[PDB]
């Protein structure tokens, strides 16, 4: 799964990621609870310090996390973690 972009949300609480590549099925689901169900993208999200539920529709994933919880922390974190194999560079 790599970003594209991420944008924001009617609710705040929430994130909008989109991406080019999805879940192996791009039918909607709910995660709340890290498992060996998941994607490793979404397990460490899960992870991640602040994140409440994750949802997963078509190609893009919506990120709730928690009201005391801020995306100045978390949102960096959650993106990295889809960067952790699409990582690009010129090295």
């Amino acid at each position: 799964m790599k970003i594209i972009s991420i944008s924001e949300t009617p609710n705040h609480n929430t994130m909008k990621i989109t991406l080019s590549e999805s879940r192996e099925g791009m039918t909607s689901d709910t995660y709340t609870k890290v498992d060996d169900s998941q994607p490793a993208f979404i397990n460490d999200i899960l992870k991640v310090e602040g994140v409440k539920s994750i949802f997963h529709v078509m190609d893009f994933i919506s990120v709730d996390k928690e009201n005391d919880a801020n995306w100045e922390t978390v949102l960096p974190k959650v993106e990295a973690v889809f960067e952790l194999e699409h990582h690009h560079h010129h090295h």
